[PDB]
């Protein structure tokens, strides 16, 4: 494969405004700083770390394009 | 098997509009991009990246066939 | 093992209406179309496909034997 | 190990009511019918089938010694 | 490791009330009576399984050394 | 990799006040004790036992470096 990393690569790399919507439906904002499998670092007035096991979808704030 | 690969290809590939339900009931809608194990990639404004461990049930918007 | 299989197969077989409740409480009605060890197709308008992490019971509209 | 079996298998055997709590709070009634790694079937209008990851805790209605 | 064997040993041995707080917020009091890799038994009038799946913290009613 | 290891081990050589939000949306807060790859022990009257997989975001009171 495999989708996750190219999608947030790009996203990483474009420095592009996400939001974060957690399982609880809770929303986080910020710019991907860094992930791998297990979380993401998501920025901008401090780092916080993100457990991917609690995402449930990455909105970007503007067409990202990758694949 | 499996059952998951072609319900959602067949979905990708008829451009079918789904509704994806999240574990905590928030729906989600748009015709799938593409996938994989992991994830789900979901279209219409911009393209967001729905993790499969938070989804409950994939409704497509008109029947649809496959196997 | 396993209790899952034959009790779904029986479900689907006997083509029981079943309501699904899901982790969220949601509930779905419909007839189990088909399933594997992912997901299960559940069936009346349309097809839809439930991922059996997002299920926490399955509850047959009528008694319904198998082992 | 392990605590899970013996723990269930006495419910079973003596055929104690239980509660079973689900990870989103509901609470379901019955009597282990029987289980394994994945599912316990509950009895009692019908039998139903609880996915163990959806469940929080099993509390039996009265003093059950297995161990 | 591991951390959580020794921290829930402790908490056994000592006797020590503890509340478990549940994924979905509810809280369970009592004392740890075992435990393994998958569940805690959790005692005062019965002896409720536990499962660590759907645990989301422990927390003891007083200070509990160990490590 | 991995991330997780040199951001929890940052906070916790700092001794940084952290928030850790767990998936239900309740909010702990104290200082990282010790950590490892299933649960994060966080300390300030007690210490409490947190579940990794309960865990949605850690968020540090204050700008953190690591990597």
């Amino acid at each position: 494969q495999s989708l996750q990393d190219p999608f947030l690569n790009a996203l990483r790399r474009e420095r592009v405004p996400v939001s974060i919507y957690l399982v609880n439906g809770i929303k986080l904002q910020g710019q991907i700083e860094s992930f791998d499998q297990f979380v993401i670092l998501l920025k901008n007035t401090v780092s916080q770390m993100v457990y991917k096991h609690a995402i449930s979808t990455v909105v970007p704030s503007r067409p990202v394009s990758h694949h």
